[PDB]
């Protein structure tokens, strides 16, 4: 799904994306910048769709999970705790119900085990970002551990691509 | 083949490698540094072996083909012309015969069409270095056009890997 499609399915998505962009304004650590959050949300979208789980919870949790990363860089306050508290304050103002907000907040709180489906999907989505083509590109610019079967398959696929990349690099280097 | 194996088959290889290293000492342009020459020689080794062509000529031509690149950077004198003249002077002193030296020299002279098997292999080996895993890594740190069937297959393989890399990058980026 593209963003237009996500915005058709997820309430307040545009405003949440906006808030996330604003939070990350001038936080450019390539290891933790905003593009990571967008890739995590793409991974969460794939996983939740294929697992037949709650997409709204998964997407929102992914968008918000590192929203307090810049704040941690300034203060040393743990971003998972801070991000969970932030989600609990923000989300009720957008009409999300108590159980929805509690699940999203707990997922963020647990992301660095998680106990909910949203938390498991979030953690998988986050950790998948350490592997693949973009991860390879980042290194140069500077699978059984996953909860869900969909993430495990994605991890296997990305890992096998990374292995091939290394093998080729070494074979070509001589 | 590893270098020990090449040194078992190719006269004066160690001394030639030594001379090449010395030529490149303090020439660090990542687009034209010594590691390119070594990758070209690896490509030439594969191609000449599989094509049942003269390995000695192919290897030596690959090692020497850009030996005057650093000199071109300083003077503007074309490295293909300069490299061919250099090979014609150096190689007879190592006991290579007139026809061998002329072929290697012409191959270097023509590498930027070539008319000999050595020149065709050299050009393929050189141009293959623009694609593949190491080429991808270089970009981030900063097939039917090939003469031989072996290079065409290698080019197809590397190009299909590059395409997959791009596709994955884009899919992951969101
Ligand atoms: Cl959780
Ligand atoms: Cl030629
Ligand atoms: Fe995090
Ligand atoms: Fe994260
Ligand atoms: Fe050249
Ligand atoms: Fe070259």
């Amino acid at each position: 799904m593209n963003l237009t499609e996500l915005m058709e399915r997820i309430p307040h998505l545009r405003e949440i994306l906006n808030i996330v962009r604003e939070a990350f304004k001038d936080y450019d650590d390539p290891a933790h910048d905003i593009s990571h959050t967008f890739r995590v949300m793409e991974n969460a979208s794939e996983i939740a769709s294929r697992e037949k789980c709650d997409l709204q919870k998964a997407i929102i949790a992914a968008l918000l999970h590192d929203i307090k990363r810049p704040h941690e860089a300034l203060t040393g306050v743990d971003h998972a705790e801070s991000g969970a508290e932030y989600a609990s304050g923000l989300l009720p103002t957008m009409g999300f119900d108590i159980s929805f907000v509690a699940e999203v907040s707990k997922a963020i709180r647990s992301h660095r085990t998680p106990t909910s489906l949203t938390g498991k999907i979030l953690q998988d989505a986050d950790r998948l970002d350490a592997i693949g083509a973009v991860a390879i590109a980042r290194v140069f610019s500077y699978p059984e551990t996953f909860w869900t079967e969909t993430a495990r398959k994605m991890a296997e696929d990305r890992y096998s691509f990374v292995v091939e990349f290394v093998q080729r690099f070494l074979a070509e280097w001589g």
